[PDB]
């Protein structure tokens, strides 16, 4: 009653924030996999 | 009257995102664990 | 249909998902700390 | 019902926390990228 | 009369959980940054 539109707005914000977190992690996972491969192929390692 | 339908939609969307986040983190820890093991076996380190 | 109960269900699913996220992060921190300590003892390093 | 005010307060805290998380992840992606770029120009690797 | 008390409970638990995740992420950034420098001063890199 009356603040319901306020609650919905906060829900949309959380949703947007999660979208970001998600693109951030997909970017992170790709960099981490890059690191992995590279150390995996490091001469000095044997 | 109420915005239940809209709030539920946002909620469903949040959950879908979270499910992808949990899957991304699961994969990330795996890669990190693979990286860890590699380094431990890295000849130049000891 | 009255949507209250469905909303409550999504929230509980959010919580479950977040409890998984916390445990993943928790394990993740432990692996990266281990990796760090490992690199600190990498003889080819400094 | 009479719990709405407090529900909004919890929803707002969630968003504030989420923004912190987003901010920390963005910096994080930055540090991992620097790490990556360092492995690349690391004479003893590839 | 409603499901609010139960809804409030879930919301409160989401927040408690996010608190841990941001705390965990804060600790992780710190480890990573340290790893970053350590690698930055690794003799074997050139
Ligand atoms: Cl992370």
């Amino acid at each position: 009653m009356d603040l319901a539109p306020q609650m919905l707005r906060e829900l949309q914000e959380t949703n947007a924030a999660l979208q970001d977190v998600r693109e951030l992690l997909r970017q992170q996972v790709k960099e981490i996999t890059f690191l992995k491969n590279t150390v995996m192929e490091c001469d000095a390692c044997g």
